[PDB]
DNA sequence: TTTTTTGCCCGGG
DNA sequence: CTGTGAGCTTAGCGTTAGAGTAGGTTTTTTT
């Protein structure tokens, strides 16, 4: 029965699971895939705690219909960390069959059209990105089979909604094609109170259970009181450590299974607090070794390893993590830069690290299992828990192998226990959509979106099919105005310039500004804010320097960090007029900087939300010019009080909107503001390759510096030190595009001292000084490498 | 001796000779080849009247060099219609032997990189610009041999001293590396004074004659006097069909020869004065037929398709041509059309044209012989004639061996007989160079790019080889201020940034800037124009429309045409709003063109010299906006006060324009600018594609509005003729790029009711409407075909 | 109160 | 928005910011 190889798996696959894993499948995983037409080939949707074999149940209907049936599967995950972690693990099992995986994620993309894959694993937005596009290529028929991840972000607004629109899309060209499945769903859930409402709507079979391997001690820690679920008075703890203003215990809580060599993962309100806790507890580890109660093992033989590997990275050992680590004591938030945050968990998961005091990146997108689970407060920033949140955090407790009972303690002050009461007997909000208008309110962006998503894919042209594709979304579900929203919408379309009315009843069809909101992928509340940007560099765009180019690049966010608007004031007031031009023409006013340093966010009339959009975008222009000028990491994080966490994501977000924004403009026609945009591509890209790495050595290379001698002469250090000054000066005056030093008539000078101030190799040396000094440099450089 | 079999030519050019030509030389043409030393590789400067075989010498040098020396040879012409017709000529001549021959001249390029030429048959600045990127490519190795004609114009300041720069380059590329010859030179040079200094210069053979197939017999009339160039009196005229029409009685001077029945041709000194006297002689001849010596014999069912072939010119048949042409009475200017003067001429050439008057384009640049030549004046425009001009119309009389003789008739009143006989009695004045400086004067244009071009290109780089330069000149050699000259050069040329100074005498490297006038081949005087448009371009530009991009690619010239400054002013304020915003970045101000409305003559300051280029260039690019946006030329013509010779020069020299400054922009790495602009050139071209040119024919519609249905819907105009006008109303409103219709907030309404305009067609028709007209057009003129 | 003339790399079948 | 303990700093008791998350076509290969 539960022994895989029964189940007529190819050897290959078999003996991959068997390298992998347990042979035996678990009694709910044989039910839930014994159904009776889910192997028919019926819609699925069914839930599993994240400690069970949840998506084997998917990848073994997988593994079938794209065996059985040669068509082409997607694979849809909440975030590209699992995205990623997915794609390698689906690899190493299929590939030995030839099933070709690959995934669409962050900039990672497959080296081939999707018509070549056979399982595309990849992001939401990435998977309504390729929806669209198999919708204007009308080659939808491809799609076999769509797996789905967290199904109950279906009501997620900031993102999931997109789940709504996509399965949507899907129903309804397979019902205006209706009117043997052609596109199963099978659809991942936590439980929800409505799961059967969801899996009626998707007309799925359903499945869930309580079963997970390792059971959880749920419990809130009340006083010196613990009460178990259902509030039964397991046990009282008295303090085994006493600490200084550790009123919680927090530290003996960590202290008294760390006394049992078993592992801790603590939950905090936020960065400041981990790392408060992170000290805090690494301190006690010391004391308790410096005034040497049981012995604490460490093997730091691991851990200098470890500690030397991070002081490889270029963010350099932080100070934190030096003092910390040494002890089996970490932090992990989204502040730490990627390989941070892998050298931790990977330290982590091998058990080097005993405590990780963590913001809530350890709930999702990264499957660290710990034996206790703890969650120091209830209320996190000012808001109660969310009970998603909460039972996601907890899944963490228990390791699959190494434990047999998994343990979690909330924390809770004696006023507010009611809040953690009602967070362990809670259960979660019946999932509803977003679609659905409130009585007397606006129409919803996500309606707004999921209409224009369908014209302008030339599918549902007219307003009567409209109501017919409405009657497919989940809404249609969940109030069972349905008609009236729809043509509320298409004004807002109409009135915006998004679709163009024609006569015969009446026909809709999309404009370019239509096309190119759908095919870049960007929201119609964001192309708005785009477009008034986009339109007005048409009016007058600075050519000269990049940072107009940025200006229109730029990724849009709301609060990417909390802004200091009086040291922006003081920055722009300091802009060179090469650039504070710039900012004039983009729309930056001291009227509207004086109100920013001044007083509060100004209330959003049209006017005022444009303006005040307009500045928070050119905020984050002039910290993505000083990445690409080569200013320190170091210095920006000074200068913009943002932390080195943000820049990637800065860096991977401002890589992808100048490959949106130039399909952009490519699909509105206008191809010479493209080619301005599709050049500039060519140098957001902020990772060296190899070719420099040595010359990268010299203090006065730059890397526009490096490139410009390996690009004439292919030199290795040693032959910048054989070079001779008088040709790296001319090298060097051959590397700059011209800019003059004359002034010209009617300039005023201060648009010509910036000119020649660009000139100087550091401000800087005059070449005739740097190319002197840097073959000093580089003899210098040579000597102490032969020795 | 004579016979040309003699010389040992191969057989194919031999016989092609024997179709061509005739099979003997002319007495100085065998007395020159047996000058001793030259068919051993001496360079030669000879003379011989233009109507003898000046060229059949040059022809066997090149024949034989390139047999047996086995280099490339460079074959230099002073215009391109001459150009052109060698370019044929030489084809035609060898390519049965296989040398493969063709040319760089006016926008024309030869199918294959210049290594793959055996022969370069080359215009004046085609080649020099070729010498450049010979040195920089220093293939200079690869040039065996220079031909040269009309040698005499190294006196023309604005033109032709090139030809001095460029023999002065490989004399002194030579002479550096020496110290059977490394080049041969053959210069052509119209029997000048002096002419052994340029024989000298060259370390050349002298070589003159006078010989001609046919005497010249020059006269001058005044009063009804006519005198021999000995001032012997000849005759006494009868005015025949004696008319005050002319006071002159030149009617009967040009009716004589008629009835003589040979052609006549006549110089004017103005277009008008040429259209008006054309028109005087033509009712004459309608005279004599309605009145009806004999009169003048017709043969009209020639010119009628003569004038049949220019009814069926694109532009139609001139007014005047309807009167004149009937009786063999045609005019010719730099005004026509270049279709209708090789149309007019040919008509000529075949005998069908008895008389035609002319301006100097008939010359220099081609030659059609007339038995008669008549000159109207000593006078022409507000100067005396230029003696040189004279001797190249007088040398018009002889009709190739035809007729026996040629005549010529110089007119003139009582007054300034003596500055009338001067043309007869005179002779060429001495050659000179113009690199030749006052003591009071700066150093000249055309030797700043003699000394810079050495430096830029990477030769004689050093302080003192450029004085080693110029002993090489022609400058130096007439000679046998001006060691100063060289100086003043390199402090010129520093102080506009042409070339860089580095120490240890001293050594010049070109900037980019140098480099860029090189690759362009501008002159340096205008490159200090076209940058300081680019760089003021630089800091603001108007992607929103074409004329901001063509007013960098507007064509440079002086007085292309006079400038009606209130018709301008009018016309500037007749721009829409954002072509308005266009004239505020490139410096286009009220402040000056109502100045230039008020007076004509004004001082000129730095500011006022750079103030008059930016306008007299705007202005050209306003008729250059008009010719792209298909105005018709007969409004343009009365729009601007311009006529279709200068609007086809305009054409023809734009399409360059945009060539050299992209190379002129790429090399100061403005990279951006330069794809700007080669993408622009991809526009700027008049031609009419093949598949579409009778869909435009016959639908009457525009080029772009036309090409999109071949692109939307491949339809030919009986597939038009089906179209359904929904379908067609929805491509003329997606065809366009995007022009939203809102007005944005923060925006002028006179600003956004110029995008909502654009999209409307001419009147004034909505895309409905347009999108139905189309459509009925289509399918009516469907049946006008096929009836 | 007014004459004629020239420059550039690159693609095509 | 909501909240509270962390933050500022000389001292020893003043004053508040605060989670994580993502979209693109061409292109893959070197001096």
């Amino acid at each position: 029965k539960l022994l895989l190889a029964n189940w007529g798996l190819p050897k290959a696959v078999l003996e991959k699971y068997h390298s992998f894993g347990v042979k035996k499948m678990f009694e709910w995983q044989a039910e839930c895939l014994l159904l009776g037409q889910v192997l028919e080939g019926k819609n699925l949707v069914y839930s599993a705690p994240t400690s069970a074999g949840k998506t084997l149940v998917a990848e073994l209907l997988i593994l079938k219909r794209v065996l059985e049936m040669r068509k082409k599967a997607l694979f849809i995950l909440p975030f590209v960390s699992v995205a990623k972690e997915k794609k390698y693990y689906l690899q190493s099992l299929f590939q030995e069959v030839g099933i070709k995986v690959d995934g669409y994620m962050g900039s990672t993309s497959p080296s081939r059209h999707f018509s070549s894959l056979d399982i595309a694993v990849c992001t939401i937005e990435r998977a309504n990105g390729l929806i669209n596009r198999l919708i204007e290529e009308n080659k939808m028929d491809l799609l076999g089979m769509v797996v789905v991840d967290e199904l109950h972000m279906l009501g997620d607004s900031h993102r999931g909604y997109l789940l709504e629109l996509l399965l949507t899309k899907i129903c309804y060209i397979t019902r205006k094609s209706a009117s043997s499945n052609a596109v199963q769903i099978v659809g991942m859930s936590a439980t929800l109170p409505n799961l059967e409402l969801v899996a009626s709507w998707l007309n799925a079979e359903l499945y869930h259970t309580d079963f997970r391997p390792v059971p959880l001690l749920e419990s809130v820690k009340v006083g010196n009181s613990i009460y178990d679920s259902s509030m039964k008075l397991v046990r009282e703890f008295e303090p085994m450590l006493q600490v200084k203003g550790d009123e919680d215990h927090v530290v003996s809580l960590c202290y008294e299974t760390i006394c049992d060599n078993h592992s801790v993962l603590l939950f905090c309100p936020s960065k400041k607090w981990c790392e408060k806790l992170a000290d805090i507890i690494a301190r006690e580890f010391y004391n308790l070794h410096h005034q040497a109660c049981p012995p604490v093992i460490l093997e730091q033989k691991e851990l200098l390893e470890v500690m030397d590997q991070l002081r490889r990275l270029p963010s350099g050992l932080d100070s934190v993590l030096q003092k910390t680590v040494p002890w089996g004591v970490a932090f992990h938030h989204a502040g730490l830069t990627f390989e941070e945050r892998d050298i931790i968990e990977g330290a982590f998961r091998q058990g080097l690290i005993r405590v990780l005091a963590a913001t809530s990146t350890l709930s999702s997108g990264v499957n660290l299992p710990a034996r206790r689970v703890i969650i120091r407060t209830p209320i996190f920033g000012g808001r109660p828990l969310d009970i998603l949140t909460y039972k996601q955090m907890v899944g963490r407790a228990g390791r699959k192998g190494v434990d047999t009972v998994g343990e979690s303690i909330l924390i809770c002050k004696n006023s507010e226990k009611s809040k953690g009461i009602a967070l362990l007997q809670g259960s979660l909000k019946p999932v509803r959509s977003c679609l659905q208008r409130r009585e007397g309110e606006e129409v919803t962006g996500s309606m707004i979106r999921a209409i224009l998503e369908i014209i302008v894919g030339g599918v549902a042209s007219t307003s009567q099919d409209m109501h017919t594709y409405a009657a497919c979304t989940f809404l249609a579900a969940s109030m069972k105005v349905q008609l009236g929203a729809i043509e509320a919408c298409v004004m807002w379309l109409l009135e915006n310039e998004f679709i163009q009315s024609t006569e015969a009843g009446k026909v809709y069809h999309p404009t370019h500004l239509g096309s190119a909101t759908l095919s870049s992928s960007l929201s119609p509340a964001d192309t708005l804010d785009i477009f008034a940007d986009l339109q007005r560099a048409m009016k007058g765009f600075v050519l000269e320097n990049d940072l107009h180019i940025l200006y229109l690049v730029t990724p849009m966010f709301e609060d990417w960090t909390t802004i200091d608007w009086y040291r922006f004031f003081c920055l722009w007031e300091k802009l060179p007029t090469s650039m504070k031009r710039v900012a004039e023409l983009v729309g930056v006013e001291e009227g509207f900087l004086a109100r920013c340093v001044k007083g509060k966010v100004v209330a959003r009339t049209e006017r005022q939300h444009r303006q005040m959009a307009i500045h928070k975008r050119f905020f984050t222009s002039l910290v993505l010019l000083d990445l690409i000028s080569e200013v320190p990491l170091r210095e920006i994080n000074q200068k913009y009080g943002c932390n080195r966490g943000q820049i990637q994501s800065l860096q991977q977000s401002a890589a992808v909107y100048a490959g949106m924004i130039t399909v952009f403009s490519n699909r509105l026609g206008w191809h010479n503001m493209e080619l301005l945009l599709s050049q500039f591509q060519k140098r957001l890209t902020f990772g060296i390759q190899r070719e420099l790495c040595d010359l990268v050595r010299v203090s006065l290379l730059n890397a526009q510096r490096a490139r410009v001698l390996y690009a004439s002469g292919f030199h290795t250090v040693a032959d910048l030190a054989r070079a001779n000054i008088v040709e790296v000066e001319v090298i060097l005056k051959n590397a700059v595009p011209f800019k003059s030093a004359r002034k010209a008539v009617d300039e005023e000078e201060e648009a010509v001292e910036e000119r020649r101030n660009m000139r100087t190799i550091w401000k800087g040396l005059t070449e005739r000084e740097a190319a002197a000094l840097i073959v000093e440099e580089a003899r210098m450089i040579l000597q102490q490498d032969l020795v």
